[PDB]
C-alpha cells in the first residue's frame, strides 16, 4: 500500500494529512495508518473552543497536547483546529454582549492556544465558517458584538502570537463556482488583504455528495484567485467515496499551484460522523478502497 | 437489535454496559447502538488521571462533563473511571517523594471528582491494576511513597466524597481460579473489609484469549468469596468473538448472586485497542455479531 503523502509530496505538494487525536492513535490500526501513508495530522475534536476553554480561563489541553507530541516524535507535520468559531461555542462566550469584553476574550483564546504551541504548528485555522450562504457574513456573536472588525483583530493577532504559523480563514460550501458563497470569500479575502490583514490562505472544508468531485476543479480555481499564497482541501470526505469524485478532488489541487495539500476527515469508515455513506479512504477492515488506489495511480501519472 | 441490557435486568442484575466517550458519540452509530441496547456507560478515556489532572491541582473536565449530561438525558447509568492508578499518570505526581505531600495529592483528585458528580455516579473504580501477577502489591509510586496505606486512604477518602457510590477495586489476569493474583486480591479484599475499608465491588478487568471464558465460570464466584456486596465484570472483549466464550461470561455473572452486570470495552470491532482480534460484538459495519445474538438467546433461556 503506497504512501499518498509521498506521492503528493513528488509531484511538488506539501501533504496529504488527516483528522485524528488521542483515542483514534490507541486503537484500530489508524497510528499504522498514519505513519505509513500520511505526513500531516490534524485534531478531529481537542483544538476546537468547546474542547479547550469549556469556562473563562479554565483550559483543557491533556487532548492536544497528546497529538502535539505524537505527531514530534512520529515526524508529521500539524495542522491547528479552529480558534474562532461559532460551532459547539460556550454558552459563557456567547452571552458576553460587552465589545471590549469579548475582544479581549477573543484575543485571550487565540493568544493562548497559538503560544503553547508556538512553532510547532504548520497552519492555524483561524476564523471558521464566518459567512452564510448568501455569501453576507454569518451573524455570530463575534459579528454582532464586535463587528465586522473582528475578522481583522483575529488575525493581527494571530500573527502576532506566532508569526511562524500559516494563518487560514474557512468555509464549506465552498464547492462550486458558480455559488454565492464562493465568490463571497474571494472578494472579501481580496479586500482584507489588500487592507494589510495576515491571511495566508483560504481552507476549504469539503464535505461532498457523490458526484460532486468535478465542480471542484473549477472552485478552487476561483478560492486561489483572491491571491493569498496558499489554499487547501481541508476535512475532506465524499458520500459513497467514488474513486471519480476523490481523484477529481486530488487534481484540482494539483491543477492550482498554491494548493499545498488535502487533508482527510478520518482514516476507517466506521469512525466517520456519516458512517453510514462510507465517505472515507479505508473500510471498517482498515483495507484500503478503491478511492485509495485510485488517487495512488493518478498521482503516480 | 433486541436489548442485551433490558435482558439482563430481566434476569436481576443491573446493567449491560459500555465504554464510551464523546468523539464516540458523534461518530459511527454508536449512540445509536447504546440508546438501544446499553444500560451503563464509562468513560473510555476523559476520567483518567492524565485527562483530568495535568497539572496539580487544575483539572480538566470538558471530556468528563459531556459524558455525564449525555447519560443523564439519556436515562443511562454511569460509572466513573479509576481514580487511582499508574496507567495514565502525569509526571509531576510519580516525582513527587513526600508521603504527606502525595497523600494530599490523591485525597484532592479523588475528592474533586467525586464532588463534582456526586450523586451522578452509581459506581468509581477507586483503586486499579494494583496487584502484580505474582499477588504481591505493585510497586507504583503511591505504594513506594505512601505505603500499603494508600489503599485504605484511597478508600475512606471516596466514602467520605460521595455516600452514595458504590467503590470498586479492579484488577486483570482475575480470569482462572488457580492464577495467584486471583487468590491474592481476595486475601487482600477480606482483610481490608476486615479492618472496615469500605470496597463494595471488585471488578474484574477481563480481556480473553480465545477459549478462557469457560474458566470465568470458576474464577468469578472465587473473586465473590471475598464478601464484598458486589463483582463485576468490567471492560470486556474476547479474541475472536466466540460465542461460547461470551456465553460462559453472562452465564457465569448470572450464577453469581452478587454480580451486577457487564461492561464491554466498546461498541464496534474496528475501535477496540485490539482490532485485529475483532473481539467485540458488533463488527465494522455496527452489525450485530454472531456473540451478540448468542447472549440475546441464552438471557432468553
Amino acid at each position: 500500500a503506497q504512501s499518498i503523502d509521498q506521492l503528493i509530496k513528488a509531484r511538488g505538494k506539501v501533504y496529504f494529512g488527516v483528522a485524528t487525536d488521542q483515542n483514534r492513535l490507541t486503537t484500530g490500526k489508524n497510528a499504522a495508518i498514519i505513519q505509513a501513508d500520511f505526513g500531516m495530522v490534524w485534531p478531529e475534536n481537542s483544538m476546537h473552543w468547546d474542547a479547550t476553554e469549556p469556562s473563562q480561563g479554565n483550559f483543557n489541553f491533556a487532548g492536544a497536547d497528546y497529538l502535539v507530541n505524537w505527531a514530534q516524535q512520529n515526524g508529521k507535520l500539524i495542522g491547528g483546529g479552529c480558534l474562532v468559531w461559532h460551532r459547539d461555542l460556550p454558552s459563557w462566550v456567547s452571552s458576553i454582549t460587552d465589545k471590549n469584553t469579548l475582544t479581549n476574550v477573543m484575543k485571550n483564546h487565540i493568544t493562548t492556544l497559538m503560544t503553547r504551541y508556538k512553532g510547532k504548528i504548520r497552519n492555524w485555522d483561524v476564523v471558521g465558517e464566518a459567512f452564510n450562504e448568501d455569501g453576507s457574513l454569518r451573524q455570530t456573536v463575534f459579528l454582532n458584538v464586535i463587528g465586522e472588525d473582528y475578522i481583522p483583530i483575529a488575525f493581527q493577532t494571530a500573527r502576532a502570537a506566532d508569526p511562524n504559523a500559516k494563518l487560514y480563514i474557512m468555509d464549506y460550501n465552498l464547492d462550486s463556482a458558480s455559488y454565492p458563497k464562493t465568490q463571497a470569500i474571494v472578494n472579501r479575502v481580496k479586500q482584507w488583504r489588500a487592507a494589510g490583514v495576515p491571511i495566508d490562505g483560504i481552507g476549504s472544508q469539503t464535505h461532498l455528495s457523490a458526484g460532486q468531485g468535478a465542480g471542484v476543479l473549477q472552485a478552487l480555481p476561483l478560492l486561489a484567485s483572491a491571491g493569498t499564497p496558499e489554499v487547501s482541501i481541508l476535512m475532506l470526505d465524499v458520500a459513497g467515496a467514488s474513486p471519480t469524485d476523490y481523484v477529481n478532488v486530488v487534481n484540482a489541487c494539483l491543477n492550482v499551484q498554491s494548493c499545498v495539500g488535502i487533508t482527510v476527515f478520518g482514516v476507517a469508515d466506521p469512525d466517520s460522523w456519516r458512517a453510514s455513506t462510507t465517505p472515507l479512504l479505508f473500510d471498517g477492515n482498515f483495507n484500503p478502497k478503491p478511492a485509495y488506489n485510485a488517487i495512488v495511480q493518478d498521482l503516480q501519472q
